[PDB]
């Protein structure tokens, strides 16, 4: 199954959707549940750090009249963090880290840029029918216009603010606006934060694997630019080189405007704005998980276990004094040992 | 070369030993320099950490003239711990992690026993002439008798207290002593501390890999009662297993009374009494090494990164709450992403 029938708009509008917008790829999914805020299920879900969407959060319901037209008029003249790309995936690349790698060569190009140049080049791009992608992943903040200050201040605050103290978790770490063409990618990766996805303008297909397929989907090196994303190409999965990619089982659901998808802290996520959608917006909150507790009650969780081998890679890394040396050691004490 | 031509006893008495008692191996082997003690050069040697034998230090003098008859007349009444086998090898077990893992087999079997009773066996076995082998492993402390004590005091403390300042040593931790029989084996294994292997009676070949063999030597793993020795059988080596024991160089030499073999801290050593050679007694002094300086030179010492990953293995034993889940996440770490 994985999304489902797509749904019905209100006032007999037709279907949101079709599969034709979906891209096809070679493992089976399961459909995420779309709950009510007020259906205790939701609750235990979120509870059991399980992903879910709610349909009725009212979360940023005064951002839903957003789009281009409304956003350049009243957003302000700051910077906003443009990325680009030659193809549909936009895989991360964290600058800090491009040390570690000198043979690295970067796919994604950030930009600085003030928003009416951004929808210039939208504009410009859509009137000579180029290739080039772009995408828009910007914090707000109190710069940002008046009006844009009022809508935010409009969220549901009350909810969401129940939700952090329910689950303990830390504080909102950030709120980013992101901004992006149809048929762009955001290939898999995980966070180590938990994340509501709050969809505003278009259709994003998301799809999520649990902690506990690690074993599939070959992250990177924890010191590599591109930490915590998945090496597997899904578009051409290289199996000689990730044999477990075949056994990957994923979660997937299709949000549009007014649902909010919690992605549990270490769950992969892929996301893709549906092809021929038009342009689309989101907004994510970030909350630090909760706590570690005193007394753990051993048969650890799988993102329990991902922490641990983040921690090793790290501690090698500044152990030996060169993060090239983590590999060669590990294979050392493996080989013959342990495999 | 290795072992090198034999040496010539005075007195004409004609070679000690010849190469029909040695063992036949896989792998080539250099000498372990001979030098007198008052040779600057097995300063620098013993400075530097690399093997070296000293021909005229006096360490165990008084012991030379013990054998089976003077110890079982002034040893005393006490337990000595002996080891028996089935074969030459003696292969180590720690009782104490036998819990770790529950389908293993001890070949050796150790037995507690007065002096007299171990030269019993040694006389029955002769007698019938039986293929089993034991193996005396006990540390000599006050209780021993008057005659014993006496000899003890008379080792040269002088020379082996000075070595003790001049490198910055750890205290004495203990003093063993080996009594074997011809033909005993003591498998490939390293040891955490600073090791002076005085040979009393009979002739040792000992064969010495540098810690950087490490990737050729497959250890155990650090959970497994075997921890720190060889899995390879020098006998007949796996090579499909341990395909980088065919890269395995040695150092070798062969000791008589009154040499002291200096076996520097984590230095592999495989030690065998020659083939028709008789019993063979050894006491050996072991020390612990020099504190690890405040500020590391850095491109880590070979003794370095084997304690980094003896530390990684000890840690998610205890993290993971069974050393048995150690293996399948170090491969998880690893697969598709470090090798
Ligand atoms: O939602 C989408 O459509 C795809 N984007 C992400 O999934 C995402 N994930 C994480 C972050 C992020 C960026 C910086 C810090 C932190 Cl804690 C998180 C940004 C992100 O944009
Ligand atoms: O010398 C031989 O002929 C073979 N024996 C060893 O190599 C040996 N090595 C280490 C120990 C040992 C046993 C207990 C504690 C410590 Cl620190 C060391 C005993 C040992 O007997
Ligand atoms: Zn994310
Ligand atoms: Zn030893």
């Amino acid at each position: 199954s994985g999304s489902g029938e797509p749904r019905e708009e209100a006032g007999a509008l037709g279907p949101a959707w079709d599969e034709s917008q979906l891209r096809s790829y070679s493992f089976p999914t399961r459909p995420i549940p779309r709950l009510s805020q007020s259906d205790p299920r939701a609750e235990e879900l979120i509870e059991n750090e399980e992903p879910v969407v709610l349909t009725d959060t009212n979360l940023v319901y005064p951002a839903l009249k957003w789009d281009l037209e409304y956003l350049q008029e009243n957003i302000g003249n700051g910077d906003f963090s443009v990325y680009s790309a030659s193809t549909h995936k936009f895989l991360y690349y964290d600058e800090k880290k491009m040390a570690n790698f000198q043979n690295f060569k970067p796919r994604s190009n950030r930009e600085e840029m003030k928003f009416h140049e951004f929808v210039e080049k939208l504009q410009d791009i859509q009137q000579r029918g180029g290739e080039e992608r772009l995408y828009l992943q910007q914090t707000l903040n109190d710069t940002v216009g008046r009006k844009i200050v009022m809508d935010f201040l409009g969220f549901n605050w009350n909810w969401i603010n129940k939700q952090q103290g329910k689950r303990g978790w830390g504080q909102l770490t950030s709120n980013l606006l992101l901004i992006g063409m149809e048929g762009n990618v955001t290939p898999a990766h995980y966070d180590e934060q938990q994340n509501f996805f709050a969809q505003i303008k278009g259709y994003k297909r998301c799809i999520l694997f649990p902690p506990d397929q690690f074993e599939c989907l070959y992250p990177y090196p924890v010191h590599h630019p591109c930490d915590r994303q998945s090496q597997v190409d899904f578009d051409n999965p290289d199996y000689e080189r990730f044999p477990n990619f075949q056994n990957v089982v994923g979660y997937e659901t299709v949000v549009g405007p007014g649902d909010v998808l919690y992605i549990p802290m270490y769950w992969w996520h892929h996301i893709e704005s549906l092809l021929n959608g038009g342009i689309t917006i989101t907004v994510n909150f970030w909350y630090k998980g909760a706590p570690t507790p005193k007394r753990i009650e051993y048969p650890l969780k799988a993102h329990q276990k991902v922490a641990i081998m983040r921690n090793i890679e790290k501690m090698l890394g500044e152990a030996l004094g060169n993060p090239q040396e983590v590999g060669p050691l590990l294979n050392t004490m493996i080989k013959g040992r342990y495999n």
